[PDB]
């Protein structure tokens, strides 16, 4: 079959969407292409929208459409051909092989969700089918794109499971719904398969209810701690909660060690301080206490122990004070003896993975109560805040 | 104006919508008008062999009419008697009227056209209120009900999500047993005037996987109330073997007016008198009590009655039969009692049916299911069936 520019196989089916939508492989101009099938009562094509991207610029992580055509019955769109979605990558045996990790695959779909939100547009059905992966391209890379905005269906909402709870009470509506979804991606990633609400014949109604859950997230670790406080802000029961996709981002999920230990580092310099007895200062002792387990020159090695025991000055029971030894002995690693770097560093990784596993709870901790501070230009690269 | 003559449509004026891409418009087949589903034949299959064995018998007043089937390049068109509504608008439209029938025979008429079905050894698959539609006005204003959507077979899983019978999601071929258990909950459904035995919107099919079941709006305490539970929470009968036969249904003291009702009661009566006790038969309506009649049920009648059998005899008091007894003989020779007798009874043979029913919950509910050990006998046909 031909409409021109595209153009696919009749029987070359690479899939079947809701509402009779049926997805071929077809070609356009020349090269392989994605060929999608509407019906126009079904769905309705956003050309104002793939208008503003159109005439923008152009995201790595957002799919492209060519173009678009029409006969009789139908409405057809060519898309970039990718190999398979997200699903086949969490969920199908050893994969292809892969390319990118989870974690900067989470990444890649919150920049180009920050990139739709940037033009007011929300995709209002974001899952696992609408986040594809990419043929080996060029070097043999791989990275992965958001598809299926600017189609919205009628009647004369998005896909059960995850859809967010104001959708259902009562008509767009804004981007905190795309959140939720991305919020429900980021478990699914992270716990390779599962769903946080979770099973799929009564998911959607456990999440009318509020029914979370996120087991396969530990307790006491660094890694899945900093992960369920931004995961379980983001599938937020109330939508004026949710971080915005700029947020997201600048999350410490997504931070680096070197980047760690660097915020750790200017919250030290931030609070030499004022009172204590100070608005900050009370926010992150507020935590206390169990962050520092009890007393934290105890739970540190003991090399470390006999060096700053020289002073003094350093309380124990405050998180403060352990921030402050922290940016103490960071500063002042080269001039330490060698017993004391043989624990602690070497810098940069190993140093802030020494205090971020001995205190679970100390990063997340810290980021948030230094909320307080996001409006400040030492913070900027750590909260964005609008 | 599309034209696939036979058949003719016009779009604009579609009447619904359906899953899959399913539209369905006015349109017409002869000179009168009809309903027009145009289905992909990606999505569904249509089963001739099935709607001409229709054909062949007698057309069923409750049962959909299918004039003609065509297709063209891309679709595949159906032709349906033209319907009003469906049963949802009857029941969940408050302010509906007339509402020209009743919702008893409502599901009477459901309940024969699917015996029909059955009979023709034809399995639905997908009953539920948009699969049952009333008819306009006929001529003088008159108002029926039919089953319709029968042949159709989704292609890839049958029916709705929420009426669809829990034996069918296990999978490890259906049959006439799964439209019993979604007539069970139409049933319901419109008993209780819009509500689902499992019961609300998101979470129903879970809870049918689990054998929740919750038919509040029934009590245990009337008589028209108990009758309706017996039979409704043995249509949705988690083991299908143990839901009746859509004949069954028919038979059902559920659609038994008062006097027929009267008249099992003196059938019954009459058909015992008698073995033994010491019998077959009657052990077997003496088994449930005792709790059926309220331990002695001459304490339970009202007082002008009880001096009327007070020195009889003979009226063992803790015996069922002897309470079916008592009620034969006051109405074998009712027209020669007294005069505060007549009244606290009868009127016949009505109210005379309901003084002994509302006092007596259980009654009809313990007999009907007792002497179904005459089931087969020639007095018991009008009643039982089997
Ligand atoms: N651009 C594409 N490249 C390759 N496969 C695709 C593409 N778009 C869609 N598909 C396949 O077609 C299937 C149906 O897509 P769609 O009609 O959007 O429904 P859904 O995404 O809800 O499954 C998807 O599961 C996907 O595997
Ligand atoms: N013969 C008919 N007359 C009038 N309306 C109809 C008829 N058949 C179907 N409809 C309407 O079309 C809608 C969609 O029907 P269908 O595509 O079979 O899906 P479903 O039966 O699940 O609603 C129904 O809700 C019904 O209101
Ligand atoms: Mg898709
Ligand atoms: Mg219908």
């Amino acid at each position: 079959v031909i409409v021109g520019k595209i153009s696919f196989c009749p029987k070359d089916v690479l899939g079947h969407g809701a509402e009779g939508t049926i997805v071929y492989r077809g070609m356009f101009d020349n090269r392989d292409v994605a060929v999608k099938r509407i019906l126009p009562e079904c769905f309705s094509f956003a050309d104002r929208e793939v208008q503003l991207l159109r005439e923008s610029d152009e995201h790595p992580n957002v799919i492209r459409y060519f173009c678009t055509e029409k006969d009789r019955q139908f409405q057809y769109i060519a898309i970039e051909l990718c190999a398979a979605t997200l699903q086949e990558y969490v969920e199908q045996k050893d994969f292809a092989h892969l390319g990118l990790e989870p974690i900067t695959l989470l990444q890649q779909t919150t920049s180009g969700l920050a990139h739709l939100h940037s033009l007011n547009i929300v995709h209002r059905d974001l899952k696992p089918h609408n986040i594809l992966i990419s043929m080996p391209n060029a070097h043999g890379k791989i990275k992965a794109m958001i598809s299926d905005f600017g189609l919205c269906k009628k009647l004369a909402p998005g896909t059960e499971g995850w859809i967010a709870p104001e959708m259902l009470s009562e008509e767009n509506p804004t981007y905190t719904v795309d959140i939720f979804s991305a919020g429900c991606v980021f478990y699914y990633v992270i716990s390779e398969g599962s769903h946080p609400f979770g099973k799929s014949l009564q998911r959607q109604a456990n999440i009318l209810l509020g029914a979370c859950s996120l087991d396969c997230l530990h307790p006491e670790k660094h890694e899945d701690v900093i992960a369920r406080e931004l995961i379980e802000k983001m599938i937020a029961m109330d939508p004026q909660k949710r971080p915005s996709a700029k947020h997201v981002l600048k999350h410490p999920f997504f931070w680096s060690l070197e980047k760690q230990l660097q915020f750790f580092q200017d919250v030290s310099d931030r609070i030499e301080k004022e009172s204590l007895d100070g608005p900050i200062v009370k926010q992150l002792e507020r935590g206390g206490r169990a962050v520092v387990k009890m007393d934290w020159r105890e739970n540190i090695t003991v090399p470390l122990q006999t060096d700053l025991r020289k002073f003094r000055t350093y309380k124990g029971g405050s998180v403060r004070d352990l921030l402050r030894a922290m940016r103490n002995k960071k500063h002042h690693y080269r001039e330490l003896p060698a017993e004391v770097r043989e624990t602690l560093g070497t810098l940069p990784d190993d140093f802030v993975c020494y205090f971020t596993s001995r205190f679970p709870h100390l990063l997340a901790h810290t980021y948030r109560a230094m909320e307080l501070c996001s409006h400040e230009r030492l913070f900027q690269p750590y909260y964005f805040h609008e």
